[PDB]
């Protein structure tokens, strides 16, 4: 935990940090002298009051007071030296996510929307930040004011005000610590309701259009309101808590430092104690407040923001990337299909898959038709790498699927989906996504086999932007979006699932082939119940509920199966 | 501005504030009194020294304790006052912008995305809490605290101490409110900065499948940190020069009250000044440290905060809605349409729409055909309330669109589109989008004639949740799901685009008389070239790049013409 927080830190961080840590310990250094000094001003004006008995109230007055600016201007230095770091420890902390959310399982972005994570990074900035004001300040700064202290008043022999000090100390560690458990779990869970408070405001700005166009105003108000509330009650809990507990801890310094207080005003009207001696001890417990005080904040906020800063390690830090089955992907390509006893379980309500015993081979054109997306168009998703929660192995050149890491895997497998990933920039960053080695003459070259180089009889410039959810491009354009991806890219299994289903015959003679052209070792899969698409096809499959029930050529299939017999009717 | 944050507090809200105001502004007085308390006891000490010259030393001791805890209490108060406080100020201001979103137009809601929003809210309730920490305290607390000083130096006759320390407070709000101008504008660029860089992530987060697809994990991380060096550059001219402005103000500081401690430190030793006299003005310069940088947190604060507050009203909260043609939509409904010469420029370099003269008439099945989306599909969006960058007007029923306000717009004029707007919910919370008066009845009754109440054979209960992007429902089904919303819902003139992409003739029969049915006396249109749907209408129409070209019946259409022609030979 405390070695990530260390890495945000490069060569201006690591420098920064070492200048943070020396002098606001320093600052403790010389406020610890300022009571003594204050002591033996005053115990001067009852002295013989000669020549030099004048001349050291004026000495000592600017020594205080040098103290004093010293310690000052030290807090100034603090927070410069701090809001410097703020921007270092921010730059390496927004791609310390970013990168982990991208090896990160899909299974893990389709639960989690754009606000949430928008809110998950806000949270954990936000307590390494605090978690650095306390490693830095409060960790040596208190503790240096705090031991002078004991052994000062020691020393004088004030041997009870050494015990209540020292008392003071000893019992306000285990009345926080005792009382933090519950706090940081308290903290924990208001932050983490503070995070579900706006994973609806997500959903809410995001589809505003149709709430606008059906008006259930009310709906998206009260909904709202029930976890603004679901917040505020959680808020509450944690504050009141929070809050009672200062009102211990002030009462106890006025229990235990303000009967010190009376302790010494009771020996100084006697004369056991002097009149500096007693103006000391009233200016420690003056000065007392500040570590004691400083000694807490590092207790608690330390311990809250550790455990707010945990549910940020145990869930995207591993335990889906160890870099184990990194191997391997064929060089020469060709690494062909084996699919042995698959069965899926979304809710455990049902079985998505019964059983699944399939083997392909690369080079050929495969298809998949029968009962509409009955498991025929999640069969290849969790082939693809969506989901894990799939039983048995699915076998591609002596290496089972759920051993190849994601960073691999989508190497060879590319898959075309209806429902397309658009972005909202230029033309150019939604094509060099597919590659930042491809520059423009390739880009270029892609785009006239991608049917979107000459849009409406006129070429489309390369910094055309678009709308987000493809709110620029028609029904057939999104599609060939996710069309120009595939050939900007070079896999060794490509799979297509009803694509085919916003495009006509003048472009789908002109991208079914340059697939073929492109792609000739390449193991091409299509899902879609057109004859003509069904009928080019080396192998067709029928999947009835998830079960595969039949196999072969289209002309057998139309006379064996009745399926088949009653979709080639329909030309 | 003032007034919208005064809103906030309700009850208790208003209750709080002025505890907080009363509070903060006490703990002033009883501070202001104790360097005048030390002084006494200073002077004390070369007193006559007689039985009551050691008990009013005691007495005294305890009389500027009080002051110290009283103050030290006060603090903990306003910080758990305002803390309270932060919680209702909270509640009430979530909504106070999805309400502003609501009635505002789609042109600024597709033009932000929903980290944006994320972002431009969490720094409103950020400044306006910054706001309440300088109207409560920074404006009384340090003005009750300086005052004093002022009068208490004047009256014990140091007329060069009374005139510097005026002096001070003289020269440091002008040299601060000179300089605010450009730090405001410059926190509320590195804030604007600061916005652009997670607007970004909120792109990012949302299509990191694709790019976990198409692996340009390099271009995802390099355009991020092109973003976040673009934030970390612009916060370091803001950090600099508000730096730089410090060591200023701390300067004078040591060059105006360091040369005040000089002034009485040189007096004393001579016999002008008293050893009391010099340990208050000291102390006072010791305790004017504290009024001082609070007069510094107000003037600065305040000003960058409003400005960055600014960039939050002059945009949501109206010229939209004046509540003005509110009127009418008539009662028995039944409304008819109206448009003469519409044109429309997206980015002026063309003319979408050209010359457009129609009246349709409501009661009927209407029709539009022709080359896709040259500006079918587009002309309904201005109508339905999309965009106002159009040319002339389109009365329905003695009422032009453009002056009808979007909140009585949207319960006539109900659209269907390809691209639907799904939720991440329950069933119940999308069919109760398009109405919270309609409870389960009639919700269970428009899901039949929805076609999704059997789905597979098998009923689907109405608290059945839906994924993101509508990854739970297929292409059909994602499209009948913009279908219950339309009979769960009342409107006066229908319009349909292209939905008819993603379905077949046994359901598509169900649902083209059904709308028939339930809505007869509205005005319904299609846009969908199926010679079949463009044979039940009354009027067919042509749509060429913008212009209208020809209108009247299917057979008419297929003689005349020759699109209808080579439309009707593909049956």
């Amino acid at each position: 935990l405390f070695n990530y927080i260390y890495s945000l830190m490069d060569v201006r961080g690591k420098f920064l940090f070492f200048s943070m840590l020396f002098i606001t310990s320093l600052s403790s250094i010389i406020i610890s002298i300022s009571p003594l000094i204050l002591a033996k001003i005053t115990d001067l004006l009852s002295g013989s009051l000669s020549n030099f008995s004048y001349e050291y109230l004026v000495l000592l007055a600017c020594l205080y007071m040098f103290c004093v600016i010293s310690n000052k201007a030290s807090v100034f230095l603090f927070m410069i030296l701090q809001s410097s770091l703020r921007i270092n420890m921010q730059k390496k902390m927004s791609l310390k996510y970013l990168r982990e959310l991208y090896n990160e399982n899909i299974t893990n972005l389709s639960k989690n929307n754009a606000g949430y994570t928008t809110q998950s990074l806000n949270q954990a900035s936000n307590d390494i930040y605090i978690l650095v004001r306390n490693v830095s300040q409060n960790i040596l700064s208190p503790v240096i004011q705090l031991i002078s202290t004991i052994v000062v008043v020691l020393s004088t022999k004030d041997w009870f005000s050494a015990g209540v000090f020292f008392l003071y100390i000893l019992v306000f560690v285990i009345f926080n610590t005792r009382l933090t458990g519950s706090l940081a779990s308290l903290r924990k869970h208001s932050m983490d309701i503070t995070l579900n408070s706006y994973s609806l405001l997500s959903d809410t700005v995001d589809n505003m259009i149709a709430a606008k166009k059906n008006n259930a105003l009310r709906l998206i108000s009260e909904r709202y309101e029930d976890a603004l509330t679901q917040e505020n009650n959680a808020q509450k809990k944690y504050w009141l808590l929070s809050s009672k507990v200062l009102l211990l801890n002030s009462l106890l310094a006025v229990i235990l430092f303000g009967s010190v207080f009376i302790y010494n005003i009771l020996g100084v009207l006697n004369g056991v104690v002097s009149i500096g001696h007693f103006i000391m001890i009233t200016s420690y417990i003056i000065l007392l407040s500040t570590p004691v005080e400083n000694i807490g904040a590092l207790l608690s906020e330390i311990r809250q923001s550790m455990s707010s800063l945990a549910g940020f390690i145990q869930r995207h830090a591993e335990n889906k990337a160890t870099s184990p089955s990194i191997p391997f992907l064929n060089m020469e390509r060709k690494l062909n299909l084996s699919i042995r006893e698959l069965s899926f379980s979304y809710s455990d309500d049902k079985k998505i898959l019964n059983s699944v015993s399939l083997d392909l081979f690369t080079g050929k054109m495969y298809s998949l038709t029968g009962p509409s997306g009955s498991g025929k168009s999640t069969l290849v998703k969790i082939i693809s790498g969506y989901y894990k929660n799939y039983f048995g192995d699915i076998y591609l050149n002596d290496i089972s699927l759920r051993n190849i890491s994601d960073e691999d895997l989508n190497d060879a497998i590319y898959y075309l989906t209806q429902d397309d990933y658009i972005f909202m920039d230029t033309l150019r960053f939604n094509l060099r996504l597919a590659n930042y080695d491809a520059s423009e003459n390739e880009i270029f070259k892609v785009l006239k086999l991608a049917n979107l180089s000459v849009v409406n009889n006129e070429p489309v410039s390369l910094d055309t932007h678009l709308i987000n959810r493809g709110n620029n491009y028609s029904g057939g354009q999104k599609q060939r979006i996710s069309l120009a991806r595939l050939f900007l890219r070079k896999p060794a299994i490509i799979i297509i699932d009803e694509a085919t289903s916003a495009l006509d015959y003048i472009n789908e003679s002109e991208i079914l082939s340059s697939i073929r052209t492109h792609f000739p070792d390449a193991l091409i899969i299509n899902i879609s119940h057109r004859i003509n698409l069904l009928e080019c096809s080396d192998c067709v499959y029928v999947l009835n509920e998830g079960n595969i029930v039949a196999s072969g050529h289209f002309r057998d299939l139309m006379v064996s199966n009745e399926y088949i017999s009653g979709l080639a009717s329909v030309t």
